[PDB]
């Protein structure tokens, strides 16, 4: 079992045996999520269910360890099936969001190690009988957002079968390995030549923009990551939704569209290329599979010339088209363009990403069996010290088929001052609405 493409990426990132617990091999790079249950759960087949998940997921029981400059996974039998209930008290509604949110936040901030079982926890905060919110955290070596809402789905489909509860059958899943071979016979093709070709052209003197930091590299404070959340206004979301309808383009390229006019009008840059994390997934024999699949992908855009906000996304939209059709796994591609990163690892400078999660389409509550359950993706209290960003600045969009959007602006405390942070993210606000309420205005 080697190390997936998308794990090389992060050996680029790790701080080594160095006497600190950090970065992507440490037990704070986990992602976490909350899901509102409706219905009344029997705790004991839940902590079953959640041993049964395991046991059908190869990747939530493959452990990394270190071993001579670089990490083996293993692929271990399951441990002892967990599970932690916490009472949250019987309180009003508004009561109920926000100790759920609160609860998520506190799994967050705990740690989940990478080089022994478990790779999944859960957390059971019930309200009364019939009302609670359940909390998953799994290490991000094993698991992005697409991961997460496959393992709820499977945990509350296998739960309602060992109640006895109608559920249709599970698909066999294909294992995170197998997905690891794919990628490296894919490596091979006669297409990656060509694409690699391209992007050595397209990416010619190309560098990813750099943030300047508050704190240098060189201050040497303790490594945390920190996350500013925010929702994008019913009102705004409505206005981005029509907007991208019209002019044909995603909601997520006239929000990208907007960060760039940000960064241009922050550093004064007309050649902006920033970095976003595709889905990883083209290839639908793994859309049931637990891993992390999510891949680092370049967009470069010129925005000179430029005479509206509407010519900016239209040629982002340009820009993604092109990426996705070349699309390479990152540490394939780096050394093709090896300076490229070359404001990554200054000492006054991060690289950002700007990405949108990718998460299977769902509209409302879900049902298995007896249980209802619903994604809780609005989350509006920030968390001082959280999963980790390994080193850069995070912006993370989860766009919903409604029409709402939730976002986290993620960033390292060791690098940012928060009110540096609470500037950007209402500077990309006010960006956006101008943006989408004047689009063919000189920008
Ligand atoms: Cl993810
Ligand atoms: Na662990
Ligand atoms: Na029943």
């Amino acid at each position: 079992p080697p190390l997936s493409f998308h794990q090389e990426f992060l050996c680029m990132f790790d701080s080594g045996n160095d006497g600190a617990d950090v970065g992507p091999f440490g037990p704070m790079y986990h992602i976490v999520g909350a899901w509102r249950l409706t219905g009344g759960i029997d705790e004991e087949t839940l902590r079953e269910a959640l041993g049964d998940v395991v046991v059908r997921h190869e990747a939530l029981r493959t452990s990394l360890v270190r071993e001579g400059g670089t990490h083996r996974p293993e692929i271990l039998p399951a441990g002892p099936a967990a599970l932690e209930v916490r009472d949250l008290g019987d309180v009003d509604e508004s009561e109920r969001v926000r100790r759920g949110e609160e609860l998520l936040n506190e799994v967050e901030s705990t740690g989940l190690s990478v080089r022994e079982l478990p790779l999944l926890r859960a957390v059971l905060g019930r309200f009364d009988q019939k009302d609670a919110v359940l909390v998953l955290i799994a290490h991000h070596t094993a698991a992005d957002a697409w991961a997460m809402h496959v393992i709820a789905r499977d945990l509350l489909n296998l739960y309602a079968a060992r109640r006895g509860n109608p559920v249709p059958p599970l698909p066999e899943p294909a294992q995170h390995a197998e997905f690891a071979r794919w990628e490296r016979e894919a490596a091979e093709a006669p297409r990656v030549a060509v694409s690699k070709e391209f992007w050595r052209k397209r990416l010619q003197g190309a560098r990813i923009i750099g943030l300047e930091t508050d704190i240098p590299r060189s201050a040497g404070l303790p490594k945390g990551t920190a996350w500013q959340r925010f929702a994008v206004r019913g009102e705004l979301a409505d206005a981005v939704v029509e907007f991208s309808r019209a002019a044909k383009c995603s909601p997520f390229m006239t929000m990208f569209a907007a960060y760039q006019v940000l960064l241009h009008r922050r550093t004064g840059e007309l050649d902006i290329t920033v970095p976003t994390f595709s889905g990883g997934r083209n290839n639908s024999r793994f859309e049931d599979t637990v891993g992390s699949f999510i891949n680092f992908l370049p967009l470069r855009t010129d925005l000179s010339g430029c005479a509206s906000f509407r010519e900016v996304v239209l040629r982002t939209r340009t820009t993604c088209g092109e990426a996705f059709t070349h699309e390479l796994p990152f540490s394939r591609l780096i050394p093709e363009v090896p300076e490229l990163m070359a404001s990554a690892a200054s000492d006054n400078h991060q690289i950002s990403v700007f990405q949108a999660v990718h998460a299977p389409a769902s509209e409302g509550p879900e049902q298995a069996g007896d249980l209802t359950y619903s994604k809780i993706w609005e989350r509006q209290l920030s968390q001082a010290e959280g999963s980790d960003i390994p080193d850069g600045v995070l912006w993370s969009i989860h766009i919903d088929p409604s029409g709402s959007m939730a976002g986290s602006l993620g960033y390292n405390t060791n690098r940012f001052k928060d009110e540096t942070m609470a500037a950007f993210l209402a500077d990309y606000l006010d960006v956006l609405e101008n943006a989408v309420a004047r689009p063919d205005a000189p920008f």
